[PDB]
């Protein structure tokens, strides 16, 4: 069978933490008072909450409340135990209060409110300043939650909200986030499709931080060479296949090999046999604004196979790539 895996850091976070931090399944709900947010407007249902503008009428705060579809009491737990544990962090969505919605019977969430705008619109108009600039806000909350022992695994622009007159950064939606636990076989059903590691997509379960670095990777080149989504499979089998287009076949049989992984016999009739491509096969006159040689070492550095070969988000802050960036 498959060849064990381990993080190459914060590998023992959580073995080192009291058993409180990351039993998420003994943890007792504190409720706020549901009377306290008035809902203003539907904004969205999405596979697991009704996601509702409101207000705080306690403070005139305008926030956001996500009524929880009828799920695990122990997913409502671990997204909630997850928030606790973030909360405060950089870049990290804050929940501000957990209340009962009185007709769905479920939990609502209540968090922060964000002045975004739709990162299709916004990944139109971004500069190259403005993705290092925003690149390296992501890397911030990534790196904090992966030194708090915990995986977002479902990284991709819907999850990262941006105000941008204050140039402010929040990574939310943490209801597939999950606790790294060395040697932990881990459900590979997480991320969307375009931004699913190769991890996911051979069914290798003992996976780690390290797919949300692929996942940010897919992020960037969607913005560099202003392609969305920049694999773009029909489904979970093709989206593996797209992947092989661009880092070539023998990369993912070594890959596999290394980690004494069987592709799925189905890929026999449609993955056939590619060369990995040179990343300036995807510049062009309206992207190369876009495009240093710095931006194609960082993002070679991100999409690679081997989920042990990724730069970690700490490494990825040191890259050259951010030296234009103007720190705090």
């Amino acid at each position: 069978g498959p060849v064990p895996s381990r993080a190459r850091v914060y590998t023992d976070v959580n073995t080192h933490r009291p058993r409180e931090y990351w039993d998420y399944e003994s943890h007792v709900v504190e409720w706020g008072n549901q009377d306290d947010y008035q809902l203003v407007r539907k904004l969205g249902r999405g596979k697991y909450s009704e996601v509702f503008e409101a207000i705080n009428i306690t403070n005139n705060e305008k926030v956001v409340v996500k009524i929880l579809k009828p799920v695990k009491k122990k997913k409502i737990k671990r997204e909630i135990k997850i928030l606790e544990n973030l909360r405060g962090g950089p870049n990290i969505i804050t929940l501000a209060d957990i209340v009962k919605d009185p007709v769905s019977r479920t939990p609502a969430l209540v968090f922060e409110h964000v002045n975004n705008t739709d990162f299709k619109q916004l990944y139109q108009t971004l500069t190259d300043y403005d993705i290092r600039f925003y690149m390296y806000e992501i890397l911030k909350a990534l790196d904090y939650c992966h030194s708090m022992g915990i995986m977002h695994r479902d990284v991709k622009p819907h999850n990262v909200m941006i105000d941008h007159e204050h140039r402010k950064l929040r990574l939310i939606d943490w209801g597939l986030a999950e606790f790294y636990h060395p040697g932990q076989e881990y459900n590979v059903r997480v991320a969307s499709r375009y931004f699913k590691g190769p991890e996911l997509l051979v069914d290798y379960q003992m996976y780690d931080y390290s797919l949300d670095m692929w996942s940010l990777g897919c992020m960037l080149a969607s913005m560099i060479f202003r392609k969305e989504p920049f694999f773009h499979g029909h489904d979970n089998y093709d989206q593996l296949v797209r992947i092989a287009k661009v880092l070539g076949t023998e990369d993912l049989y070594d890959y596999i090999d290394k980690y004494n992984i069987e592709l799925d016999p189905r890929f026999n009739d449609i993955l056939g046999r590619h060369s990995r491509k040179r990343w300036e096969r995807f510049v062009h006159s309206e992207n190369q604004h876009l495009v240093s040689p710095e931006a194609l070492d960082f993002l070679d550095k991100l999409l690679r196979y081997d989920h042990q070969s990724r730069l970690t988000a700490r490494e990825a802050m040191e890259h050259p790539y951010f030296y234009t960036v103007v720190k705090d």
